[PDB]
């Protein structure tokens, strides 16, 4: 059986720090750290200009999506490089991302100097979505790029030869086509390669509460992407409130799970991470 | 440890086809390649010639229902016969028979199809039925079922069956039954030796257990209650053209999730994942 | 792990038996045959006299309840006793059996021409239950006599050894005490010792549709007994879940039976429970 | 996998002993047993004063919570040692244990002699509360103290090894955190260190009905903390789910508890915890 999130719990582990000395603080990539390891998901109902300005000033980036334009879209990102510990670049211009589809129109973006461009679809493991990596790095070298998504440690090379930086991986299209891979298995098939690669892991699925980012990040995924537990925001364009009161939760309560394994940052977090099989009884 | 469609999930491979170049059409018999993989089931409810004629219209195949009384059968087998395709350019149609002398008034509308249809197909009375049909029409093509075993698909081969049905409230009365995924596969081999056609009846609720008994090794699948509430039938769906569009959608969208640009390529393709209790 | 009911399904096999000619007659005991292997539970929202002869006219077997005083109980079986396939004594009058708990109703029940004595407890696996079966043998030998409840193969042998003609295998009990046993493991595991000493098996809970009395029966036991399916019924107590004439019940039980036989190819009982396979299903393939 | 209490069922054995002469007592520590296994939660809609009262005198124990105030917590302890089968001390006054959260608590506590410190926390495998232990046994070597909670055998051998004389085994920590274990799979990997040890485990959590209390003490608990099940009872604070008089509640599960032992055929605690078998069940069987 291939393991989802709700399949597994994490054993408790002693431990001498508590959730005030606990950093969460993760490497992404070489010159890319995130205080919060949490990314907006493109969704048009999510990652706006408002709210990618909150994810940057939280610790944490968000991604702008597709269906603006090309240009339209530079509209949005632009004004986040406009403006406590917030995640922004040397300049001191705050963090901000982009989702693209698959000519490319990156230039408009880079020419922002955009912060990573993510090549994002429901396939990773496809040729067109190859062959669109290798053109945004041969086109602009020195620009990141986050390709997904991938189930497959097969698909986690293909997008890594290609050039990726990150990855992404992860229903109606359970019920619709029938295709599928559980999110926890999933994240443990492409994070093997992947630490021998030196690539991170943003994990986009699956995530319902902060127990399962825990889950995620001790699993061997640097991020988690998150977008329907953010949509029913202030920043955002149901009913959630303010940004910065989720994410506090989401942050507190993977703060609280690191303790229960006595783990005071990420790295030694999926170092002494154990999970625990549950059985079908799991209430 | 009998797998059904919701134990198991498709796994995605590399792929370089988009749905545009996918074929999803498919043989059940010699000079017989229906380009929708879906038939009609014999429910009542279901199937006639609104139905029928819609289903062969839309690259299917529909099987118009016993339970109308002879006469009124082949009325309705000449009623979609007379405005996919036979030799003569006539919109193909199959009719449903029980456990022989029935069938000589369907052999003169030339249906296409011939579907002795029963609820325990590994018994003597289809294994009989099924030798007296092509001993007096030999050109006629039969499909026989409903068998969940090898060695009831053998016994109905044996018999001389072109075609294999494989197929709730039989559980609840009887106890009887087995998990269509494992069923299908359990056929396959004894039907692909015999060079018989295998139809998935039974078990399907939305496109992606289409795909998956497809991608098990079913030849054609068989629905009947989602084609229930529709139009051309005798809840509400609407137009049949329009939920048979979804049906087939979703089929080639799964084909270019494993990169599969037929259905050959799909059964050889196709890998499932065994998902667990929480997992969905 | 332990299965139950709803674990498994009966595979199809061949079959040339037409479901009209399916014989499910059952020896419950030497000279006791059930044309209908259904017997009616020991509850006071159940089996009185009007249902046991229901049960015994439908040719199955009527349980009077021990809720009953001892009086009462003997009055409740002279009705029936006194009242085509029917489940009759040599002498053509209607079978009944008797609950008795573990002296002031064996005797009384036995003068009254009682067919069987069910010593009814929620452990027949215990010393109080093996002595009565022992004492109720020790002066009426003549007397059939069904011992329960148990669910482990060291019970039936412990009652089997005590006298008992009959064993019977069997939530509130579950969720007050945490002690069960999943009916079709206790069933398999009880079997191949009851058949071994020539003791038939009457299962006893678990019983949610007729499908449930076919695997039941095929996986060893030759009777059944429920007893919320039955209450209510017109013959069952009371004057209110309306359910009907419990002889539609116990036709719609039947026929699901017979169905199940021909699916199998099985004509009477021992040829189902010789040619029945179980197909274990998973939690998903409901 | 990782069992609970709904993944497994308890075997039913042979019995010579009726439920009447079952003994229920358990020794949690030298010089203290309690009549009834159980304990009331350190829960401020749980334990007062007047609860804990009700729980020494039914046989129990009841753990004054620490969201009083401590000069409170000192003032509810004061009431029950001034005020049949009950749980008394040398003194013959009624006995009550406290919470404390790893100073200006267990000095002032031991004054008016109270019977039982609980270091209560949510991860007793830390070291905040290693030292909490080490110092209270320092300070006070007379004092008794139960430390919690822990889920691991690792956790175990701390608390113990840092002096606690009764180990405490254990929602919204599953959800928020991940983190977690199935409670019967916890109390089975401590048993082993504690018997050796020679310190009695006290079960919290995961308890729902009186047959999750015969599976904790079976799978080796000394005795169960149980919270919800007696929040809205008579003695519980608050005003007028109501449940009603606590004495009827621990009433009920005391007589599921010594049924659940009839049926495994064990007359005290220690015979349960040897005789007790499990069967795992199906996800069907549940």
């Amino acid at each position: 059986v291939a393991l989802t999130f709700d399949d597994v719990l994490l054993r408790p582990e002693f431990s001498n720090v508590l959730p005030r000395d606990i950093d969460i603080s993760t490497r992404i990539a070489k010159d890319f750290t995130l205080n919060l390891p949490i990314m907006s998901a493109a969704m048009d109902q999510v990652t706006d200009s408002r709210l990618a300005i909150a994810m940057a000033q939280a610790g944490g980036l968000g991604v702008i999506h597709r269906n603006f334009s090309p240009s339209e879209q530079v509209a949005q990102v632009h004004q986040v490089k406009k403006f406590p510990n917030a995640t922004k670049d040397s300049k001191g211009r705050l963090r901000v991302a982009a989702a693209v589809s698959v000519a490319d129109r990156v230039g408009p973006l880079f020419d922002v100097n955009v912060d990573l461009v993510v090549v994002d679809t429901a396939h990773g493991h496809s040729q067109k979505v190859l062959d669109a990596v290798v053109q945004i790095k041969k086109n602009f070298p020195s620009l990141l790029v986050m390709a997904g998504n991938i189930a497959t440690a097969e698909g986690a090379l293909a997008l890594i030869d290609a050039g990726a930086d990150i990855i992404k991986v992860g229903c109606t299209t359970r019920v619709v086509t029938g295709v599928g891979c559980p999110q926890l298995s999933a994240i443990m098939s492409v994070v093997e390669v992947a630490e021998r690669a030196g690539v991170a892991i943003v994990a986009d699925g699956g995530i319902r509460f902060s127990g399962d980012i825990a889950k995620a990040i001790a699993a061997g995924s640097a991020c988690v992407m998150i977008g329907s537990l953010l949509a029913g925001t202030d920043e955002s364009p149901p009913y959630k409130g303010p940004i910065a009161s989720v994410l506090h939760q989401m942050s507190g309560g993977l703060k609280s799970s690191m303790g229960y394994v006595g783990a005071s940052n990420i790295e030694e977090f999926q170092k002494k991470a154990n999970f625990i099989r549950v059985s079908v009884a799991g209430l």
